[PDB]
């Protein structure tokens, strides 16, 4: 991949692989959210962020940690099929940052997804969020596009809304999940994919099997340690909705919350 | 990737991804075994085939299955580096088939890795293994070198050793191990890779952070459910460290896999 003529956003295509495919023969949801995750650590890289901490990031002990997640899928790319996708960040005044991504089809250039997440500032070790610093917001601020450029514009859409906390008892569940070696990053950090893989558990097979899922919000609200168990909790609230629930197996601490929308195949 | 010259070969480059690496920024061994994979399959696809069921096969309704994934690193590419794997097939007569890896350092041009893999037939819906008919062998021989092509050539080498039961007590184990969709391929079926990642969760985490795998051998008796819970179990069997694995169905006890690791200090 590489940056593109401003140096303001970054571009890769990625040839999707046999075993990144479900039964339909098209990219899961995890396949896609791995390959946004590796364009975003790219786009850090070609601009000297060799995750992306500034210098006073690492003095301070300071780290960017997802607090939200939003993905919307018009069509999976089929196994085969070059995907591409842009990547951009851009500040959110204090309160964090945001990334926000375009996918396209490689040979039509039709827009097939597009994603937007939301990143907190943290201190490592105590895990306390902190608000962005001037110091800090002046030595990213030339690395993003000034004007607002926006991968979900419309006034009031699906990747700002709140989510509601799911009550006992679920409509469904799948209890007993733990991550294991595969589940987690060059940090020993569970990765953020595993999450949503853990979220769309608790769907019924069924769905599954009849539906595609079009869109999926999930808030992040703490860590999932590597000796921690996870149950995974759903609703339907409704196409077809869903409101979906993790929490520690044990005491019930809420790990994360979200919502996904299927349609139709 | 592409074919060589010959046609009897495919070759494919791949960088390393930050989510592939490890504690180690090195790519995993079950981040090796996928791209073995996605290279076997690119293989076939070039050739002609759709995973390699040839058109007498598709008639009888027959499938390809591992028996034995036989791994040897040398040198886990780091996170950003270009590994280029070159793969082929070779008849072993009646038995079945044997798919082999080269795996290079794409800058260096060095060898990092080495894989062998033994196939079986098998009736894709009563699961009955079967010898290779002359019809089905003469469907895919122009399609393989026909002088031996060895990638673990040594008369006395590790990729053909007997490999034994684990007996109870284990000294590890990691039990209640399920598989989530993420570990399915696209016909719903338990990835083979998923089981290497199994083997190795019973391998205690000091291990881990004080050696590296040599090497992996695995023997495949039965398929894991998408509904099955299995256990893990492994016994140190020896500088270097061995260990002997077990895979098993947490219930009855039912083996689905059985295997053995070599692992040497950092
Ligand atoms: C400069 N890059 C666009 S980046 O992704 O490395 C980044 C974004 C926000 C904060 N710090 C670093
Ligand atoms: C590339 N091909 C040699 S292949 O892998 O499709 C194959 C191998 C053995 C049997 N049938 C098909």
């Amino acid at each position: 991949g590489s940056l593109t003529e401003d140096g303001l956003s970054y571009k890769e295509k990625f040839v999707v692989r046999s075993y990144e495919v479900g039964s339909n023969k098209t990219a899961t949801v995890e396949t896609i959210a791995n390959l946004l995750q590796e364009v975003g650590c790219n786009h850090a890289q070609s601009v000297g962020f060799s995750f992306a901490t500034t210098t006073t990031m690492r003095k301070l002990h300071l780290i960017w940690v997802t607090a939200r997640m939003h993905i919307e899928i018009y069509k999976y790319p089929a196994w085969g099929d070059v995907v591409e996708i842009e990547t951009w960040c851009q500040s959110e005044g204090r309160i964090g940052t945001r990334r926000d991504w375009i996918l396209k089809d490689s040979v039509t250039g039709e827009v097939t997804g597009r994603a937007t997440s939301k990143w907190v500032m943290m201190n490592q070790d105590t895990r306390r969020l902190q608000k962005v610093s001037d110091d800090v917001r002046d030595e990213y601020l030339v690395f993003c596009p000034q004007e607002p450029r926006l991968a979900f514009p419309e006034e009031n859409n699906r990747s700002l809304k709140k989510i509601p906390k799911l009550e006992d008892p679920a409509q469904y569940s799948m209890i007993g999940l733990k991550p294991r070696r595969a589940d987690l990053d060059m940090n020993q950090h569970v990765n953020n994919v595993t999450y949503i893989g853990w979220v769309l558990e608790s769907i019924p097979q069924e769905i599954v099997d009849t539906h595609e899922l079009q869109v999926i919000t999930l808030d992040y609200r703490r860590e999932c340690q590597q000796d921690d168990v996870v149950d995974s909790l759903t609703t339907t609230t409704s196409d077809s909705q869903f409101l979906h629930l993790l929490r520690l197996s044990g005491d019930g601490q809420e790990i994360n919350r979200g919502t996904t929308l299927w349609r139709k195949k």
